[PDB]
């Protein structure tokens, strides 16, 4: 009959026990009998029905009597289904005595009852005393509940909020929490608001990108890089020793023209904007958190102590952090190296290197997860919440290093401290430092960033959950068993599913916020991913997993400190990216200072001759201070070559030393860093303190009541 | 009512069994008043209604006629138990137990009740009676209720209302039973004869309540931390002083063969001539004293010290909050709308006034220096600096009162809803005004003095005819130190003298207006009526002065390592000064309770945050350590220098720039130099290319090297300091472990 009620009886099930009979080594049967007798004596109903499919598997079900169940529910601080008390029985309207309770809360109370009893959930499940135990879903998600009394909340919830037919509709948070629990509701609300503000971020980013894209005609330095009589005549020095010849500058028109898009004033404006956008996001999330705290029953008290089966060396963890970061850097370096040792060509090279690095990161993620689990379990935590917090911190640190090591290397430690061709830097010995092209490494930073974000999102939840949908779409266009057996045939979601989902969104937030300067279109990718992910998570949760007992929570949890830390780090990261990764500061300094008769020869500020007047000069006769075999020998009548660094020309009294322009530029860079950081922090503080002038609605009405 | 009994010190009713709690003082109609007898009718009717309501509510009260003046009538008060217990229950007043609750009659037997009248301390009785007096209503006119004892005095119905002191501070109470605890407080706490013994905060709380005990405990903890700071600062200064044989650049400046030959270049237009660098040997030695690595050590030590002070203060606050069992009363909070009450324009106008205040401060300092220099024609230069600082401080003190008055008027235009709103608005506005007024000159000296003046060929004028002033080769750090020490010391001395004197002289005037030959013994209430009132603001000005002192100690310590010693002397005097003025020259303030110091806490956190920026900027720009280090590490070497190994030798000569006298352009005042015709080139403090050269007088490589070093130092210092402070805040539990046990 696929009913939710006891056999031939009016009694609503709330939780199921399934055990494997040993009668087809009696210790397991003895433990089972003891547990069952204890449950019977403690005042719970029990009924067993054998599944037709497997005679070995025998299922057991329970119920909830009003008196004892309500008493134990009042045992802990439970509000209206304001601790429960018969003295306020008629204060609140009640239409019936058998259904007024929320079935989710009934399941939660029964689960707590089972947890408190001892002798079994943990030990019996782990050791095989009981195969599994879970509550029931209202009905099949395909078709409405056959029983009229059932509201078929699962059917409506699926059809309205899980199927991608409702991709555009609004999020029904009330049903989400009233069916699943407070944790799921708060997670989905946070995800929704995050998408909402990602919309504004995406609009602003698109505006800036268009502003850049319409400036291609007025991008002087790229034009000069292309004009053959200027770009082609420049002969750059080789970037390696034994496998690179002298190259003309104009071979990088495509790179420079693309780079002028992501290296314009629009990016600077967008970085400044995101600086305050992050603060606004935090402030309004506190708004919404207060609002949900008021509107929902989020005033549940916390128990002082909890029990766990397990009831410094932290330096070892940080050593693992260091080795992980070093491994990531070596992985990226080796990937680019192997792709090298073998219009599009350089772009395809960069894309392939990024793809290989992303693959290696994907493999490394599982290993890092396993080692984090092992090490944290070796610590013997006292409780469960502390266990989750320790996992959050350690897992997040591993993911952070594993995913951002290559990006940090590209941004900062690539082409920054390479000496002039006369005395190259071999920091470790026989390991030369890589150099960026004259434009900079910003373009490959953007390529790595976009490839990683895309690949991760697309491959992960997206692709894993999405095969059947595309299969059915292509197909279209181009024995009856009770509910408990069906739910048994499902698979559980474990105890870390919500943790993993939050981890994914937090990694996405880090990608969007940290390196926003390089890639102004990142918010658009994040928005698309979120719009799909909300429905993917909803569908998987409501279709492919057993029902989870609702829990009580008031905030996302351990992540808010991580969010604010990410914001405080992101401001400085963006400042450093604009200062060092990009070549906007040298360009501005040249335009304002070195185009004037004292140093230049133009009658007015202009960008003409920036490329020629910026690149340095090197002499072959001074090939090396070590005076060994040199790659400069022969190879034509070449006598002078140029390199991307600010040093005095040969013959100057300060031979091959940093010149005035270098120090002017570095001073400008440091001034920009300090001014931008101070202004952004000041605005952050003002906005945070302006809660009364920003947030007069939510707190006022929440305190009014 | 009934006449004077004959026992002066007695604080009881004429029977001797009822303890007084308040004295209401009104002016009778017995005289021949003028204007309206109707005004007298209304005043007497209102007074009668209020007294009738109070006597109905359950408070006894009997009056008496003053012996000296016939027109003075004193009205006593008294609260029997029943009303006392009921109102304590309404107030959530807790009593000593022996899992904690306020006082209720239902649990009357559950408390350690000692005696009829003794179980309740007089301070709490006074507070309860004060609330009873405040909440009551007396009449309704224009269909709108009129209530509040405060309004009666505001409109002039009552002269005053106050509790009573135990007995004379300088003699014991004639009544044996009386504790005379005022006597003990005077003997031990006030009366600087006990300058050293630790102040008994418990008795202070008992007598004057928590509102005063919190302030005095804060001051004591402040003083101890200043002892630590003064020891460390004296150590740093002593090291700087004993290390002078190795201050090379000062030796070069003083040396007649190096410094003497440097023919510097005139600063002014034509009122000051050429001069030789060796005339600044005294200033060079002073800067060696004040501008050593000890200054950096003290800057970083103070950066840590401010945070440590804040955290330990939080721990002490928690400890005291538990010890004085203020949790339930702190939770029980209710605010009453102001008795006086019945856009962004106010804020913007306030900000404009702030800007003009800053400009006025800068201008007054500049004019003081200018006039002290003009009047010219034991070092003459230092004498001039001291004089300038003296006039600057005089003008600052004069302008402080005007700024206080303007703040009061501005905050009065806006109508804060309750007393707390008014107090917080006043706190913010007064702090901003005092900050700007006191520190505008110091900020100018530190950051805007001799920083954007061009080379002599093309002098920089701010807006015309106003040439920018510039420092000597060493810098203006010594000028800043002189300004700071003079202003801080003068503020301390003048403020302490004013605090000690003004109430005393007012009391003396009042007494000399009553030289009537009483030659008798007079009652307690009548004698306590003559003391000063301690206007409703209260400890606001005390907190303000202490906050300004802390700002001086912390913000600018990078230029004056001896500031904590001056602060220590000031505070060890101020403890007893404030105690004496509060115990011997003022009527008993009504007790209350407070969570913390008040609105000042955000001010202190802001000051601590901005101190790091101020110190970093001072060391980077005001001082000259950074150019010295740059020269030592990167310009005494073959690429630019000549010395084989790093050294400070030849720093003065190799740094001072050059200028060719005939190269003066511009048509106005063509003859600032050519008059003498002695030489053809002068040296000035700036990094620019020498004559000739493709870029004649543009900034050279050394300038940009130095600027980059300065900015890098700022970044590194700010980041490390803030990171260390954040980590320290995270690590400190912020509550005592013992208190964690007790709670
Ligand atoms: C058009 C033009 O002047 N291009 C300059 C050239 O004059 C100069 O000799 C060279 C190296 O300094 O850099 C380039
Ligand atoms: C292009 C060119 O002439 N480069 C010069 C070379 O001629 C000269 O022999 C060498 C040493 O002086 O310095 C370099
Ligand atoms: C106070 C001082 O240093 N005075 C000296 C002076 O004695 C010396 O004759 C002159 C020439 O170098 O330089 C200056
Ligand atoms: C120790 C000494 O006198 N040094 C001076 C300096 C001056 O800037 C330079 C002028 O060329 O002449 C040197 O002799
Ligand atoms: C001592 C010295 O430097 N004298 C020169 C002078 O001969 C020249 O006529 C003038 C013009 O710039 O510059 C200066
Ligand atoms: C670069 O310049 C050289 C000579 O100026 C030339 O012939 C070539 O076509 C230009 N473009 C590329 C992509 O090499
Ligand atoms: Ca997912
Ligand atoms: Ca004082
Ligand atoms: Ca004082």
């Amino acid at each position: 009959p696929d009913s939710l009620f006891f056999t031939d009886g009016q009694r609503r099930i709330d939780f199921i026990l399934v055990y494997e009979d040993e009668s087809k080594n009696e210790k397991q049967k003895r433990k089972r009998q003891a547990y069952e007798s204890n449950l019977i004596c403690h005042g719970l109903q029990l009924e067993a029905t054998r599944s037709v499919s497997d005679d070995k598997l025998v299922f057991v079900k329970v119920h909830a009597p009003w008196e004892v169940l309500c008493y134990y529910a009042e045992i802990m601080h439970i509000k209206l289904p304001a601790p429960f008390e018969k003295s306020r029985m008629n204060d609140f309207y009640i239409l019936d005595r058998d259904s007024f309770f929320n079935p989710a809360t009934r399941s939660r109370i029964v689960y707590f009852i089972l947890s408190r009893v001892k002798y079994g959930i943990n030990r019996l499940v782990s050791s095989g005393i009981y195969k599994a135990a879970f509550p029931l879903h209202d009905c099949r998600f395909n078709y409405e509940s056959e029983d009229i009394s059932c509201p078929s909340e699962r059917y409506l919830l699926y059809r309205e909020w899980a199927h991608p037919r409702s991709i555009y509709k609004k999020q029904p948070l009330d049903l989400i929490r009233k069916y699943y629990g407070e944790k799921i509701g708060i997670y989905f609300a946070w995800l929704g608001y995050y998408t909402q503000m990602l919309l504004l971020a995406a609009v602003v980013g698109v505006a800036c990108f268009l502003y850049g894209y319409l400036d291609q005609d007025n991008c002087t330095w790229s034009k000069e890089v292309c004009d053959p009589d200027i770009g082609g005549q420049i002969l750059m020095c080789p970037q390696c020793d034994r496998l690179c010849p002298f190259w003309r500058l104009n071979i990088t028109c495509e790179s420079s023209k693309k780079l002028c898009i992501f290296d314009s004033f629009g990016t600077l404006i967008f970085a400044v904007f995101m600086g305050v956008w992050v603060t606004l996001f935090l402030e309004f999330w506190k708004r919404r958190q207060a609002e949900l705290e008021y509107e929902w029953d989020t005033v549940e008290l916390q128990q002082e102590e909890q029990a766990r089966p397990e009831y410094a060396s932290a330096v070892f963890f940080w050593i693992l952090l260091i080795i992980a970061s070093v491994i990531g850097i070596i992985v990226y370096r080796l990937s680019v190296f192997i792709v090298f040792s073998t219009l599009t060509p350089q772009m395809a090279t960069s894309i392939t290197a990024s793809i290989i690095s992303f693959i290696i990161i994907m493999i490394l993620n599982t290993i890092y997860e396993k080692v984090a689990i092992m090490i944290t379990n070796f610590e013997l935590p006292r409780t469960q919440t502390d266990y989750e917090n320790s996992l959050t911190m350690k897992m997040f640190l591993f993911q952070f290093v594993n995913y951002y090591s290559s990006c940090f290397y590209i941004a900062f430690f690539k082409g920054k401290f390479v000496g002039y061709p006369g005395d190259p830097v071999y920091l470790l010995g026989k390991y030369r430092s890589e150099e960026c092209d004259p434009g900079g490494c910003l373009l490959e930073l953007t390529t790595q960033l976009t490839i990683i974000m895309g690949g991760k999102a697309i491959w992960n939840n997206i692709q894993e959950v999405l095969l059947p949908w595309v299969m059915n779409l292509i197909g279209r266009y181009k024995k009856i068993t009770p509910r408990w057996e069906q739910d048994y045939h499902l698979q559980p979601m474990g105890k870390l599913g919500l943790f993993y989902e939050y981890l994914e969104m937090i990694i996405q937030f880090g990608f969007v916020t940290l390196f926003v300067a390089s890639f102004p279109l990142a918010p658009l990718l994040a928005l698309v991913n979120n719009i799909l992910e909300i429905r993917v998570d909803a569908w998987k949760l409501t279709t492919q997993f057993r029902r989870m007992v609702p829990e009580k929570a008031q905030d996302i949890g351990a992540w808010q400190p991580i969010m604010q830390g990410i914001a405080i780090l992101a401001v400085v990261t963006n400042a450093m990216i604009i200062a060092f990764t990009s070549d906007m500061i040298p360009r501005l300094v040249y335009y304002w200072s070195f185009s004037i008769p004292p140093y230049g020869d133009h009658t007015y500020y202009t960008m003409d001759g920036y490329i020629n007047n910026t690149l340095s000069v090197f002499n072959i006769t001074d090939f090396k201070n070590t005076d060994k075999e040199n790659p400069y020998i022969g190879l034509g009548n070449y006598t002078l070559c140029r390199y991307r660094d600010f040093r005095n020309p040969p013959g100057h009294p300060q031979e091959y030393k940093h010149n005035i322009y270098y120090w002017h530029v570095i001073a400008a860079k440091l001034a920009f860093i300090i001014v931008m950081e101070h202004i952004i922090y000041s605005v952050k503080f003002f906005i945070s303190y302006a809660i009364p002038d920003v947030s007069k609605i939510t707190k006022s009405k929440i305190k009014r009541e």
